[PDB]
């Protein structure tokens, strides 16, 4: 049966591609959406980045010099792709390549470690200190030996020269001696000098210098001279090694008068001064994970700064400390820097304690601030040691000596030794003693001499010591309890002076011992320090998490520094010894990332998006299959032949074809549009497509569901977006599936697709995407699930979907035979003519025609010569065909040649015989000039006879019809009348209905037989005889009636009434009659034969109220109406007490699950706060004692951390067992791999390729070596893994083995234990001075005896404790903590860890490490209201996310009100109403009335709802009240609003979607806009805002609730706040400022939508007129303007008979044309028995309570009466509709097509009825389509019934073995075709022929159907 589904595809075809709306959109909408995600790829591009390698950071009690310098290094965290040196094994010291290190390398190298040059430095150091002791006089202390007591000797005043002299025989005083006295003295004389005697320059005898030391020996030899030349080449080396020209050449803008950048540049020369990292001093990796802090500002862009603080003053400080702080923090370049270091280098620790173990504790923990005030001394100690070097510098007496050595003649060497060594001789002379005291001019001093460099020595040194003095090291400041603390805190914090609270609990302010185990709590500002409600990173990062500023809090906020400090505190206090262990916390590496966060939008994004794409799509699909359904026209296919099956499949191939169209578009965008990168498209589109297959199941599926095209059209796409809904829920619970209540969730299609697109996208973020080979395989590694069964199960989900839609279209069909079990006498009539069988409905008329059909199985009879039907069911389906129904069984939009061509081949035949048919048109359907016109465009009578010649389309020997003419218009009756005439073939015709006209004329061979049992068989001949009347104002009629009675042996007004012919007697009263025409006032005559109708019926104060008492009883019977429909309808109660009840209170699950923003409770601070990790362990130095029994304490006897105690630590973390060492096993050939190749130790292992910017990978795929050789594990006590990292690669394991561990974690990306946060490397020595400080000491004291700077004060008090400064100044010993940065409160806990570990190393032989520990607790301070402001933030979003839903849910009332209206007004109810005498003003009262009493009750629901959930913002008794009133007003106010809508709408479905989805769009713009706004706290937006607020949005009732709710819960939050801060607030709604505006506006808005929807709204008594003068002029029109319907003045003047105007009747509009029932069932369809009751209580008018009485109405029908209008059928519905049409008794009677498609018996008594009330003398004006209804009801006016059939060209027809025929047709011609009965067209002719009936039946005039104005 292919040529079915070909056809019936065709036919699909044809009709999808005439619409062109639906067409277009269905591509190009799901378009849109993936136009949107390729625009948000393309604003959100990936981030990637390199291995990270972190440079060490140190910790203070790693001495101030280390940590100092790394603070300093260390403030981008640089990322290294080289790992650092502090990660190699035994060294922790990145500063290697500073050039202050290599300067001092340098020094060692040349200097220290030069040619025994220490022990001629020294044997020259004592030489000077001998001569310096020689040169103190001391008196007369003196030897005595030499005359050189003091003044540069005494030779002369003690020698053999002293008074007469001549003791050397002639010894002479300047007197020419010939003898010289040289015995007693060391060393031609006359007056004149320059003489023989003076002939040496100074003295030519002794001149060495040293005089045997003139006391006990001891001659200074020349060991200067030797040492001397000798250091010059060693310091020539020393100057021109490379790094002492980098220090020269760096240093040169330094320590001047320069300094081009105030900071960037001098950052630029300290880096490489003092740090010297690789590469380009490192880079640093960036956190984009704002969401993860709620930083909404950040996202926004808004500062989220802090608001400064004041000037205070000047405090303690000095002028210049305070006018730097002003100008940091006035500075908007520096305030950030500024704000982050001032707690730090000026701030407060506060303890509570106050107790003798916490200030003992405290003082231990001083020690870095002892070591900066050391420092500041020593500085300081310039005031008072400069002066003394400058006076050196001058005269003294040193450097006057000095001078006189190199003043001496030729100064000896005058050319120096070491001659030519880039050294001056006057460089001892200028350049050291320049100018002597004081320069002679500016420049004048050679520009270098010993002042040029002391003023800027001097100049830094005072500068220094200024900055220095602006520092706070007593930061300790001691309370009393931490309710004291917490105060001072906060104005600490206030004025930034706060770094955080001590808080020791446990210990009471008299206590003096501590506890072996020892807790603290350290109190920070929130904003300085990670939140400690949230552990981990929620969603993972591909990223090291290594912002220096973003997300390093616990650095640069100080924390890890002062628990350092506390906890290396307690272990002094504790162990009282000297084991001086640093920390050196060094972040783990990381490898080649990538970090995509469109994924993210990829995985929540794509399935909506997909769902989004289809939801129009799919509606229609729904729309089309139920509109095959509905319009009766799936059951005609199955009569057709068709198997039920081959509809539906070609459904699909329509459906599929579209959709394939779709997907492979939309496969081309995403592919194109870089929306997937690395898939492949094959498998997208096939997921697509099986997408695709199971949506058309789900059309299927939910079209058996509807029974209304329009409702399932607009409630299809809801089920469809619904359906998807699971999936949400179950992604937030996606840990709970087990992969079999994943499966089980999965059946439907939506759920399944989000499930597939989350495993590709998981795909995506590797480097795989998708391919054909990891489809089935899931890459969680540890899933069943995959994404192969994905789109396999969807499939399933397709095939099941199609087998229920199956059974159920089977089993609930709309209206046909249905197999309601689990299955998965009789003879036949003539055979030619148009036979016409005439009965009364439901009398067995039907059974037999069913019988007849083929549906109802034959039973001992034959349909034709076939036998039976049931017998030959394939035969009698091709020639018994063209089964004509009462339905019109046509297509919507499909052309009539099409329908032609369609019909043609349905039935048998072929394209080319359908073709040829469709030529043989026979006329009609405006025969081929219409051809190209739609079957909707043909009118009514077109429409039906296109429908009856469908059935002659195929060649069909039997052609039973079922009321082919039933509603057909006049000329168009005759239309269809000659087109089934010319098609007569010979076919046995049987057409059936109840009226008898249409077999009068056309009907040949009648048979009016099924009577129920064929009581009669109804032959025309037959059915004649089973008499015949006559036809002619005077009113003399009376005496000639008896006269033509007398001639010729029913009256009524205006007309006359009256085998065995009596020829004679009857042609006598036709000749008086024709005679006596003129004498009386008859204008034609006629006669009238027997009706056929005739032969079927064989078989068979004042009453009236007046005034004001109208309308209250008007409101009263409309008020009873819709509450009788608000108690029928059902769907009326769940769209007005339900739905926004469960809208609500999910609202309200939502707003109670979420967590509170700003709880931050007391965190422990331990590892363990993550579940199960991998911890490992290193030793180094294992010759140490010290760091073998700290390894020991470290690993088993107490194990990490504080969890094995000995005495219980914490319940909820047990001790367990631990199980011995062991080596993991290793597959064999990773062992040979790292045995056969050769690994170095820069290459120790196989490397991870990671992204090669063409397949970026999320992370790099790692060989299968790695970190290669798994190290060994413990499973240690506290029930975690330790790995043993000792002799190995700490580096390279790690980051080789990092996405090995985290793999296995990321089988959700929300929740991840990367099962590795820290580890200890016991080791690493940072070399220090050997100058071991007492050297020193003893050094500057002997250079000080040289010179006599001497000192004072300042300089002893710094030089008391200087070994004490040497020791703190760095730490040789240490350990290294690694941490992983990803877990939050990773570093802090391992800090813990370490320093439990030193201090258990520590103890001494007694005094078990089991016990001893030191606990650590972050519990940050109370939040200030700045922090609180955008915690009231968060709460007032999802607030406003509630007050959204609150919104969408009771915009549904007003729209069921809406759906009311607009029903009442399309079916004409209303106009029915108003047409009785309900004024537009009343009508629209009582609605509005009625609608606030449902909305009231509906929100009175809801506000119980709401103070279930006790909610304080709401509930309270001071906002009760005001919830309640903005409930009520927002539906008072929004239901007039909508009520337009009834008139802007005509489908019910349809206003109640676009109604949901405009409210569902005003509500969240008017909310998010107004709330989102308002965040913008510094902008020009704000008056924007403002425009947005009290003007533009105020009109939107939507806005006023929801602005309303909205700032209900700002005020509850700030009360709050004021009351936990104590501030009180005054929380007063109705203030006009907080609520009140919000009233006032709904109470306005109200009444103006109200005003605005009354402003949208703007014959002769007893005889009948029949208004059908033109059939093709509208009067339909007529009688709309006769009615309310029309307010045309374009028509002719009538008048209603009380009143004359424009409109007829608008002069009075009261009580005139009372009833209006046209072609409509202007019915509720929900009331049974009150609409007799609601016409009559006052909407007519009020008739007193009569409605009892008035139960004559009932006569028509009183078994049906109390049963719904809806419910029986439309015979007793339009019944129903004219009883109550002519309740009131009025006047005048509008009555439109008086009787449809009803029972004759029935149709009898309405006829009877209406005849009654117009004798009684009612007029009754009638106007008709059928116009057959029009005789015998209607009186003489008509638009003369006889009169105008005279007038008009027509004439009385006459209708008479074979031969016997001829002598009456020859007799027939004399007076003036078919066998047996001659039908012959037509006075004194007609008289004779009667008389001669012998010579040669019965004769009428002329119908009202003949002639009917053809024109
Ligand atoms: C104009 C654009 C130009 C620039 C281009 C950028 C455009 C691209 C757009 C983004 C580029 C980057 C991609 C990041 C977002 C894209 C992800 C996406 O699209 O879907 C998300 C939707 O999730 C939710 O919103 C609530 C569910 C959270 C459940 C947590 C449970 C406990 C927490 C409850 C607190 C909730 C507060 C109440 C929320 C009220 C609703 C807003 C699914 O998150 P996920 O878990 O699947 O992924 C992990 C992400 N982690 C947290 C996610 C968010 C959004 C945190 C927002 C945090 C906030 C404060 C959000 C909104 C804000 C609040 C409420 C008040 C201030 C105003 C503001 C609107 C800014
Ligand atoms: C400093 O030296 C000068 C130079 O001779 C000399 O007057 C004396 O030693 C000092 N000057 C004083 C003390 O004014
Ligand atoms: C090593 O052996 C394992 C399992 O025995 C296997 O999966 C892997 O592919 C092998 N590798 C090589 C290089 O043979
Ligand atoms: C050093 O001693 C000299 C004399 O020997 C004296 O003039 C000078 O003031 C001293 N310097 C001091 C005490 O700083
Ligand atoms: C901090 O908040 C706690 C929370 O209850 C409160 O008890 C305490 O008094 C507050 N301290 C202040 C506001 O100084
Ligand atoms: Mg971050």
């Amino acid at each position: 049966f292919v040529r079915q589904i070909q056809l019936l595809l065709w036919k699909n075809w044809t009709l999808r591609k005439r619409q062109k709306i639906r067409f277009v959109v269905e591509l190009v909408w799901p378009l849109s959406l993936f136009l949107v995600l390729i625009w948000l790829r393309n604003a959100n591009p990936l981030y990637s980045h390199h291995e990270c390698h972190f440079p060490n950071k140190a910790m203070p009690s790693a001495g101030m010099l280390p940590w100092l310098q790394g603070i300093f290094c260390n403030v981008n965290n640089p990322c290294f792709q080289s790992p650092t040196p502090g990660e190699s094994p035994g060294i922790v010291s990145n500063y290697n390549n500073s050039i202050l290190a290599r300067v001092y390398r340098d020094f060692q190298e040349l200097l220290m470690n030069a040619p025994e040059s220490q022990h001629l430095g020294r044997i020259w150091t004592e030489l000077h200190i001998l001569s310096q002791f020689m040169d103190t006089l001391r008196t007369h202390p003196e030897r005595i030996a030499g005359r050189g007591i003091r003044i540069r000797d005494i030779l002369k005043d003690e020698e053999t020269l002293t008074l007469f002299l001549i003791k050397n025989i002639g010894l002479s005083d300047s007197v020419v001696y010939l003898l010289i006295n040289s015995q007693v003295r060391p060393e031609l004389q006359w007056i004149e000098d320059t003489l023989y005697a003076n002939v040496d320059f100074f003295k030519l005898f002794r001149v060495l210098p040293t005089l045997l030391d003139s006391r006990s020996q001891g001659i200074n030899l020349r060991s200067w001279g030797g040492i001397l030349s000798d250091m010059s080449p060693r310091i020539q080396e020393f100057i021109h090694r490379p790094s002492m020209q980098d220090l020269l050449w760096v240093t040169r803008p330094l320590m001047q008068n320069g300094g081009p950048e105030t900071f960037t540049k001098l950052m630029g020369i300290l880096s490489d001064l003092l740090c010297g990292y690789p590469e380009g001093g490192g880079s640093r990796v960036l956190s984009f994970n704002w969401y993860e802090d709620n930083n909404y500002k950040a996202f926004l862009g808004i500062d989220s700064t802090r608001k400064d603080p004041i000037y205070s003053y000047d405090r303690r400080t000095t002028s210049f400390c305070n006018a730097l702080i002003q100008s940091l923090e006035s500075n908007p370049l520096t305030k950030i820097a500024w704000r982050a270091a001032k707690p730090l280098l000026m701030g407060k620790i506060l303890y509570t304690p106050d107790s003798p173990a916490a200030r003992r504790i405290l003082k231990n923990a001083n020690s870095t601030f002892e070591e900066l005030e050391h420092v500041r001394k020593l500085v300081k100690a310039w005031e008072e040691v400069g002066p003394q070097i400058w006076y050196f510098f001058d005269n003294s007496t040193q450097m006057n000596m000095i001078r006189d050595t190199l003043g001496n003649p030729t100064v000896k060497d005058f050319l120096n030794r070491q001659l030519g060594e880039e050294g001056i001789t006057a460089e001892a002379i200028l350049n050291f003693l320049y100018k002597g005291p004081r320069e002679s001019q500016a420049d004048d001093m050679a520009n270098f001499d010993w002042r040029d460099i002391f003023n800027i020595t001097d100049r830094t040194l005072r500068l220094v010591n200024q900055y220095l003095e602006c520092l706070v090291l007593d930061k300790f400041e001691s309370y009393n309890d931490e309710t004291q603390l917490t105060q001072r805190a906060l104005s600490l914090l206030e004025e930034n002076m706060f770094w955080a609270g001590v808080v020791f609990p446990d210990m009471y302010p008299w206590t003096s011992s501590l506890p072996p185990h020892v807790k603290y709590k350290i109190r920070m500002d929130i904003d300085v320090v990670e939140k400690t409600n949230k552990i981990k990173d929620r969603y993972w990062d591909s990223g090291p998490r290594a912002d220096p500023v973003e997300d390093f809090r616990y650095i640069w906020g100080g924390f890890a520094y002062l628990q350092d400090m506390v906890e290396q505190g307690i272990t002094r206090s504790q162990v009282q010894a000297e084991a001086p262990v640093g920390i050196y916390l060094q972040q783990m590496p990381y490898p080649c990332f990538v970090d995509d966060s469109f994924m993210i939008i990829l995985n929540r994004c794509f399935p909506i998006f997909m769902v989004l794409a289809w939801i129009y799509s799919v509606s229609m699909t729904v729309k089309s299959i139920v509109l095959e359904k509905e319009l009766r026209l799936k059951e005609t296919l199955k009569n057709q032949g068709v198997s039920n099956a081959v509809i539906w499949c070609t459904w699909f191939l329509d459906s599929f074809s579209i959709m394939s169209m779709s997907i492979f578009l939309l496969t081309i965008f995403i592919m194109h549009g870089r929306i997937l990168h690395y898939s492949d498209p094959f498998i997208l589109f096939l997921f697509l497509l099986a997408f695709s297959t199971a949506t058309i199941m789900l059309c299927f599926l939910l079209s058996t569901f509807f029974s209304k095209a329009s409702l399932a059209a607009a409630c299809s796409g809801v089920i469809y977006f619904t359906l998807y809904l699971p999936h949400i829920l179950c992604f937030a619970w996606q840990d709970r599936m087990t992969a079999e209540l994943k499966k089980a969730v999965s059946l439907l299609s939506p759920v399944a697709f989000g499930f597939g697109t989350e495993y590709l996208v998981r795909f995506e973020e590797q480097g795989l995407g998708l391919q054909w080979s990891n489809i089935g395989n899931s890459p969680t590694e540890g899933d069943e699930f995959s994404f192969l069964l994905s789109m396999q199960m969807m499939l399933l989900d397709a095939a099941v979907y199609g087998l229920l839609a199956w059974y159920l279209d089977q089993v609930f069909p709309g209206d046909y035979g249905t197999p309601l079990p689990w299955y998965f006498l009789n003879i036949t009539f003539y055979e030619n003519q148009i036979t016409a069988f005439l009965g009364h409905n439901g009398a067995g008329k039907t059974t037999t025609l069913s019988i007849l059909t083929g549906l109802l199985p034959p039973t001992s009879g034959t349909v034709l010569v076939g036998g039976r039907d049931i017998e030959t069911s394939l035969d009698a389906v091709r020639q018994s065909l063209g089964m004509c129904p009462q339905h019109n069984i046509l297509f919507h939009h499909l052309t009539v040649a099409e329908h032609m061509l369609f019909y043609a081949q349905l039935k048998g035949k072929s394209q080319e015989e359908a073709q040829l048919e469709m030529e043989a048109m026979l006329e009609d359907t405006g025969l081929h000039h219409k051809r190209n016109e739609e079957a909707q465009d043909l009118s009514g009578g077109m429409q039906r006879k296109l429908s009856v010649a469908i059935a002659f389309v195929g060649d069909a020997k039997v052609v039973i019809l079922d009321e082919p003419t039933s509603g057909v218009d006049p000329y168009s009756r005759r239309s269809i009348w000659d087109l089934l005439l010319k098609y007569r073939s010979g076919r046995t015709i049987i057409m059936s209905t109840h009226h008898m006209d249409e077999a009068d004329l056309l009907g040949d061979r009648i048979a009016i037989i099924a009577q129920g049992r064929l009581y009669c068989s109804g032959t025309p001949l037959f059915l004649k005889n089973c008499g015949l009347y006559l036809t002619l104002l005077d009113g003399d009629v009376n005496e000639l009636m008896d006269v033509v009675l007398h001639h010729v042996p029913e009256c009524i007004g205006q007309e006359l009434i009256f085998k065995n012919f009596k020829h004679r007697a009857y042609a006598s009263l036709f000749r008086e009659l024709e005679e006596t025409l003129a004498d009386l006032g008859l204008s034609s005559f006629g006669i009238s034969d027997t009706p056929l109708e005739e032969i079927f019926l064989k078989v068979t104060g004042p009453q009236l109220n007046t005034g004001t008492q109208l309308v209250l009883q008007h409101v009263q019977a409309l008020l009873v109406k819709r509450f009788q429909h608000t108690i029928r309808s059902h769907k009326d109660f769940l769209a007005q007490i339900v739905l926004p009840a469960t809208f609500v209170f999910l609202a309200l699950m939502l707003s109670i699950v979420i967590p509170p923003f700003g709880e931050y409770p007391a965190l422990t601070l331990h590892p363990w706060i993550y579940g199960q990790q991998y911890t490992f362990f290193s030793m180094d130095e294992p010759g140490s004692e010290q760091f073998t029994v700290l390894a020991d304490v470290l690993l088993n006897k107490p194990g990490f951390g504080n969890r094995c105690l000995k005495e219980g630590w914490l319940p909820e973390y047990p001790c367990g067992n631990s199980t011995p060492w062991k080596t993991p096993s290793v597959s064999p050939n990773i062992t040979q791999l790292f045995q056969k190749q050769k690994w170095t130790q820069v290459n120790p292992s196989p490397s991870c390729r990671c992204s090669t910017r063409e397949k970026l990978t999320m992370l790099p795929e790692c060989p299968e070596g790695a970190g290669g050789l798994p190290p060994p594990q413990r499973t240690q006590r506290s029930t975690e893994i330790l790995q043993d990292l000792t002799d190995r690669n700490i580096s390279d394991f790690l980051v080789k083995t990092y996405p090995a561990l985290i793999r296995s974690s990321l089988k959700s990306k929300f929740w991840v234990n990367e099962q590795r946060y820290g580890g200890i490397s016991i080791g690493g020595k940072l070399p220090v001075v050997p100058i071991t400080g007492e050297a020193l000491v003893g050094f500057l004291s002997d250079l000080g005896r040289i010179m006599n700077v001497s000192g004072g004060p300042i300089t002893r008090e710094a030089s008391k404790e200087i070994p004490d400064f040497l020791k703190h100044l760095e730490t040789e010993d240490n350990i290294k903590v690694w941490f992983n940065n990803k877990g939050w409160h990773a570093l802090v806990s391992f800090l813990n860890v370490a320093h439990n570990a030193i201090l258990r190393a520590s103890l001494p032989k007694d005094r078990s490490p089991e016990e001893y520990g030191i606990t650590v607790i972050s519990q940050p301070l109370n939040l200030t209201k700045e922090q609180l402001s955008e915690i009231t933030v968060l709460t007032t979003s999802v607030d406003a996310v509630v007050a959204i839903c609150v919104i969408f849910s009771m915009s549904f009332v007003p729209a069921s009100f809406v759906l009311y209206l607009i029903q009442e007004r399309v079916n004409k109810s209303k106009h029915l109403q108003f047409i009785s005498g309900v004024s537009p003003t009343t009508y629209w009262v009582t609605n509005f009335l009625w609608d606030i009493m449902n909305y009231s009750v509906s929100a009175g629901l809801v506000v119980g709802i709401f103070i279930g959930f006790q909610k304080k913002a709401y509930t309270s008794p001071e906002n009760l009240p005001a919830l309640v009133a903005l409930l009520l007003l927002y539906g008072w106010a929004v239901i007039p609003m909508m009520y337009p809508a009834s008139f802007l709408f005509d489908v019910p479905s349809t206003a109640y979607v676009a109604l949901s989805c405009a409210n569902l769009f005003i509500g969240i713009n008017s909310s998010a806009i107004t709330f989102i706004l308002e965040l913008f706290e510094n902008n020009r937006t704000l008056l924007r805002f403002n425009a947005v607020l009290r003007k533009l949005l105020i009109v939107f009732p939507h806005f006023c609730l929801g602005r309303g709710l909205i700032d209900l819960a700002l005020s509850q939050a700030v009360t709050d706040v004021y009351a936990r801060f104590g501030e009180e607030h005054s929380a007063n709604p109705f203030h006009w400022d907080l609520i009140g505006k919000n009233l006032f506006a709904m109470v306005v808005e109200g009444v103006v939508y109200f005003l605005l929807t009354l402003l949208v709204q703007r014959v002769r008594p007893g005889e009948c007129f029949g208004l059908l003068g033109v059939n093709g002029a509208g009067k339909t029109t007529t009688f709309k303007m006769l009615t309310g319907d029309t307010t045309v003045t374009s028509g002719d003047a009538t008048v209603a008979g009380k009143s004359i105007l424009t409109n007829i009747s608008e002069v009075h509009q009261n009580m005139g044309y009372c009833p209006q029932f046209d072609a409509i069932d202007e019915l509720l369809t929900g009331r049974e028995h009150l609409y007799l009751y609601a016409r009559l209580r006052g909407v007519p008018a009020e008739e007193i309570e009569k409605v009892a009485n008035w139960s004559i109405k009932s006569l028509g029908l009183t078994v049906y009466a109390d049963c719904l209008a809806g419910t029986y059928s439309g015979g007793n519905k339009r019944k129903l509709s004219t009883a109550i049409a002519l309740i009131g008794c009025p006047p005048l009677v509008l009555l439109d097509e008086p009787t449809t498609g009803m029972d004759p018996q029935a149709r009898r008594m309405l006829w009877n009825v209406i005849v009654s009330i117009i004798r009684e003398g009612r007029a009754v004006v009638l106007t008709s389509h059928s116009m057959e209804e029009c005789e015998a009801l209607c009186t003489r006016l008509a638009i003369t019934i006889q009169h105008l059939k005279s007038k008009f060209g027509d004439g009385y027809i006459v209708t008479m073995l074979l031969p016997d025929l001829n002598p009456v047709e020859q007799f027939f011609q004399g007076n003036f075709r078919h066998y047996n009965m001659l039908q012959f067209q037509v006075a004194r002719i007609f008289q004779l022929l009667l008389s001669h009936k012998d010579s040669l039946y019965s004769v009428t005039q002329t119908t009202l159907d003949q002639v009917f104005v053809n024109f």
